[PDB]
């Protein structure tokens, strides 16, 4: 689909096998998302942004269904406010930005 | 033009006589500026975003000019860690995302 920004470009998603709403974000380097069961181990890190950093589990190799689309990345877990999905996973179902 | 997203989507843009480069940021709903000198009044805000929030100085209708796109706007100046192009000029040059 070709997405407008007049609103924010939110799509729905599966990830163990929860359903979540998440937003396509081109100025995330990662996917990270509010907290959540996701079975596994699981590393500490941190990640930072306008308001400073988190810290955030973070989980390889961790299966989403972007609006129909399967794929397989780098998923965080942590205090963000948004679910965030980030140009690790937004180049796996071939994403683009057009004007 | 179509941006892959492999990369961070950076793009030059000119602003208040000056150049700069700002990342096309579907995740922001408004655009933010580092530090920079901009004429005029301006009203004090607070952004949040992950980590939390920053104070950052509020200017309305102003112009940028976004690779070869000439846009007016709002534009907050403030410690972003990163300038980013938000939903709010994004619009107007027309963007969509396409996968
Ligand atoms: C610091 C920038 C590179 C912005 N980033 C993505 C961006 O889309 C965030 C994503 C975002 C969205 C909502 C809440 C927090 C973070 N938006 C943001 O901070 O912009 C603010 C200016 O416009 C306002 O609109 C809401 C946020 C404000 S980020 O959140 O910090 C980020 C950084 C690293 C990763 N791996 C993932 C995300």
């Amino acid at each position: 689909p070709q997405i407008t920004l007049w609103k924010r470009p939110f799509v729905t998603i599966k990830i163990g096998g929860q359903l979540k709403e998440a937003l396509l974000d081109t100025g995330a380097d990662d996917t990270i998302f509010e907290e959540m069961n996701l079975p596994g181990r699981w590393k500490p890190i941190m990640i930072g942004g306008i308001g400073g950093f988190i810290k955030v589990r973070q989980y390889d190799q961790i299966l989403i269904e972007i609006c129909g689309h399967k794929v397989i990345g780098t998923v965080l877990v942590g205090p963000t406010p948004i679910n965030v999905i980030g140009r690790n996973l937004l180049t796996q179902i071939g994403c683009t930005l057009n004007f």
